[PDB]
């Protein structure tokens, strides 16, 4: 149904809300939720852990089966697997982990994966355990994504700082 509500329109195609992505997925029934994935699709932490827990581990079971046959993703890459109870599809996107020395330039590649989907519910890529500057990630999103992206930011402080930064 893609019933997004209460987002702040930043650009013609980028929207943001102070919200929990799992609660958004349940409320909105999106066609596509983006996972903040790693290359092995091991969803024990970060947003991936929240989405996997909300699927009662179905996402992890499917991901384990996928990797054993298909091999890992690349940093800046993606795959489309089931959305389980959260969405029709899950776009697993690997942003660079700058806490582990990966090239922040790959954040552009990471966001280019969104352009294959008309509308997405997504987290800010390379935030949290991936260590990237969230203000920078929002700028790469705005400059790279052409399709409609609805960003959910959990932390009110960080949301407020992102909106302030973007309106400068
Ligand atoms: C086949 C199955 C799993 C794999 N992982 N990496 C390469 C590869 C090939």
């Amino acid at each position: 149904v893609n019933s997004f509500s209460g987002y702040l329109k930043l650009t013609d195609n980028v929207y943001i809300k102070n919200a929990d992505i799992v609660e958004e997925a349940k409320k909105v029934k999106p066609t596509v939720v983006v996972n903040a994935a790693n290359v092995y699709l091991k969803h024990g932490g970060g947003v991936a852990g929240a989405l996997n827990k909300a699927t009662n581990n179905a996402m992890q079971v499917e991901s384990d089966d996928y990797i054993a046959t298909n091999g890992p993703l690349k940093v800046g890459g993606s795959c489309v697997l089931s959305g389980h109870n959260l969405a029709k599809h899950c776009l697993h996107v690997v942003g660079p982990n700058v806490n582990k020395g990966e090239d922040i330039q790959l954040l552009k590649s990471a966001y280019e994966n969104f352009n294959q989907h008309e509308v997405l519910l997504a987290p800010l890529l390379s935030a949290g355990i991936f260590g990237a500057d969230p203000i920078h990630s929002l700028r790469v999103c705005v400059d790279t994504v052409r399709t409609n992206v609805y960003l959910a930011v959990f932390d009110k402080n960080l949301y407020d700082k992102l909106v302030s930064s973007f309106l400068e």
